[PDB]
């Protein structure tokens, strides 16, 4: 019953953190309860005692890495405040890209998620957003930020690798460009180049401005 | 090498469509090459002949279900045009929610994806978006739309089931609300109710307006 772990209230903080490291280096598939026990030098049964099932460990993991509630600056510049909290969340999602697929399956109702949402709600209330206006603004922040994190992740495969030179990289991407210029006007191929080239998160902040002034 | 299937150019259309039905009713995990062969009354080897690996079938599946390029209305109301293509994509992502987790791992460079992008690029060029302005607008459309589809999916677990009465549903959601009102101000619990209650896609269009006027 996705979300129910939170209804039910070696330590658990210790396990969850070892899981997140396991998630960071492999992924959802790398998170094996056996290897978790070993990394914690424990019997699998001792884990099972604190964390009922893997599904539950995942829910604990998602919330544990959620950023802190965005700071609400005194200057009343809720615009700068909203921008910050979106950026905080964006960098968490890029750092822990495994959270994305998980959040698709369960809405974060954990305590750090809810505290994060509750703080954004306050920032918007303090800017005289009505309740329905506040729903659309809130939603658009989360939706945009999550979508940006998702797209940034997939475009990583196209982006230049850490030890790869520009020449080797454009050599790798060239065939994708040709295929694009072949079937569509040239503005598509220019966009492909920029997608594969955009500084890690350069495009997020640009659209984030194209968005916050929206409100 | 995610994306490379497209570089390399019983039929394949037949297989891909059977896969999508398999994906629609189970998920990425339900897509077993054995059951695909049977649903097509074929030997697994005959599939492998057309579709090299599962990873590749997934890439074929993602593109096959992409919506058609948004229509570009003569009235020059690119605003209405952008709105339509985002809505088209949004409903595809809700219909085939399995596409989300996949797109995270591989940017869609397939032919229907690229044709879809190329058409949005044209709509924006026809509204005198400069190339950098066009990058931010384009990105914000996709990011918002994908994020909205992701969030709509996870909030489905909280939403009222097809045969569930309102009473049974609010009975099911009540404990989540209590937990929320307990630790945070009441505006959070009101948002939870509306998230679990928002008409399927009601929130998408609201934020989509909060966004298109942004441009």
């Amino acid at each position: 019953q996705p979300g129910s772990i939170w209804l039910r209230e070696l330590s658990r903080e210790q396990i969850v953190q070892a899981a997140v490291r396991l998630l960071d280096e492999g992924g959802v598939r790398n998170l094996r309860m056996r290897q978790l026990a070993d990394s914690l030098n424990s019997a699998p049964m001792s884990l099972y005692w604190h964390v009922s099932t893997k599904d539950d460990l995942l829910e604990l993991a998602i919330d544990a890495v959620f950023p802190d509630p965005p700071s609400r600056s005194g200057t009343g510049d809720w615009r700068d405040d909203i921008k910050a909290g979106a950026t905080d969340l964006f960098e968490v999602l890029l750092r822990h890209s495994w959270m994305i697929e998980l959040m698709g399956g369960h809405p974060p109702v954990g305590p750090r998620a809810l505290a994060h949402t509750s703080a954004i709600i306050e920032i918007l209330e303090q800017a005289h957003f009505s309740p329905r206006q506040l729903d659309s603004a809130l939603s658009a922040i989360y939706y945009y930020t999550v979508g940006a994190a998702l797209s940034e992740a997939s475009w990583q495969a196209m982006a230049r690798q850490s030890a790869e030179s520009e020449e080797e990289w454009v050599s790798r991407l060239g065939p994708y460009l040709g295929m694009a210029t072949q079937s569509h006007p040239a503005s598509l191929a220019d966009y492909v180049k920029r997608s594969a080239s955009s500084s890690t998160g350069q495009r997020f902040h640009d659209g984030l401005e194209c968005m916050v002034s929206g409100m």
